[PDB]
């Protein structure tokens, strides 16, 4: 039977408008009156971030805040603005202020928490990630929160999933993983026997549906999938 349901909250439960706005507001704060369009800085930042993290996939963990500060140092050098001090404080304040959940998230976590181990699996430094979940109001709705910093390796390394399963006290065949990227999950979670649910809210990942056991566009579908897997 299914006894655990794992999510990737900061990645499958944060609205796209909210996440973009958090990041835009960070760039606006970094730049102040410097004459660079914050949306261009954000685009360039995202590119470099993705690159830098690509170099780390599967590798031993390194604080992501350190990685993102190195990226921002390159952007400051590129565009000529002064490197912002206390970038991680700016980022945490903006996340807590403008972060926003998809509308059905709280209901789905509450409905599941009574009958399953409800877990979060996050590739984020544990301290800011947990503060963000606290600010979003959902930290205590999870039975467990597991991070790459705790596991010691970046996805798709499976250690993060192994640790999340240990916290739930079950082997992977008893668990579902809800994610939005079947790359970091299939190379890690499918090896452990977990059932993968791909969240594709706008039907834009059809070329990756084959790497998922189920596809949903609304998180309320997850409850039905698991209740039936158990019926
Ligand atoms: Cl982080």
């Amino acid at each position: 039977m299914i006894r655990a349901v794992f999510f990737d909250s900061l990645g499958t439960l944060i609205s796209v408008e909210g996440a973009y706005k958090v990041r835009l507001k960070i760039m606006e704060e970094v730049l102040g009156d410097y004459p660079l369009n914050p949306a261009t800085l954000l685009d360039e930042y995202e590119k470099l971030a993705r690159e830098a993290f690509s170099n780390y996939a599967g590798k031993p963990y390194r604080p992501m805040r350190d990685i993102l500060e190195e990226v921002m140092r390159k952007l400051a050098e590129k565009y000529g603005f002064k490197y912002p001090e206390n970038l991680r404080e700016i980022s945490l304040r903006m996340a807590c202020r403008y972060g926003e959940l998809y509308p059905e998230v709280v209901e789905v976590l509450k409905s599941l928490k009574g009958k399953y181990h409800v877990g979060d699996i996050l590739q984020r430094d544990t301290e800011p990630a947990t503060a963000f979940l606290d600010a979003l109001g959902i930290k205590d709705l999870f039975d467990s929160i597991t991070t790459s910093e705790e596991a010691g390796f970046f996805k798709p390394h499976p250690r993060i999933f192994e640790l999340a399963l240990k916290k739930a006290g079950v082997k992977g065949e008893k668990a579902v993983y809800v994610g939005d990227n079947p790359v970091k999950d299939a190379g890690g979670s499918k090896n452990l026997g977990m059932t993968s649910i791909l969240l594709d809210r706008k039907g834009e990942k059809r070329e990756f549906w084959d790497k998922a056991d189920f596809i949903v566009s609304d998180l309320r579908e997850v409850i039905k999938i698991v209740d039936e897997l158990n019926g």
